[PDB]
């Protein structure tokens, strides 16, 4: 875990497919900070994270990001067109 930062930098999301499309529906929206799979495998659910460890909260040009722009879907009701977001 925690290579380059994150496992596999799952922080990009059109807002209409991972998280819309028919796909998790479970271990993505379980109280739990919504980590999907991050710098650590328990979730952020009390481990110790540290905020830092995004190492890229300015990106969020369509990152659908949650810890960072968990405010709405941003970058896609009003930037990129990514489906049902406008």
């Amino acid at each position: 875990l925690d290579p380059v930062d994150p496992n596999i930098e799952p922080w990009n999301h059109p807002g209409s497919q991972p998280k819309t499309a028919c796909n998790r529906c479970h271990c993505k929206k379980c109280c739990y900070h919504c980590q999907v799979c991050f710098i650590t495998k328990g979730l952020g659910i009390s481990y110790g994270r540290k905020k830092r460890r995004q190492r890229r909260r300015p990106s969020q040009g369509g990152q659908t990001h949650q810890d960072p722009i968990p405010k709405q879907p941003s970058s896609q009701p009003r930037g990129d067109p990514t489906g049902p977001k406008e």
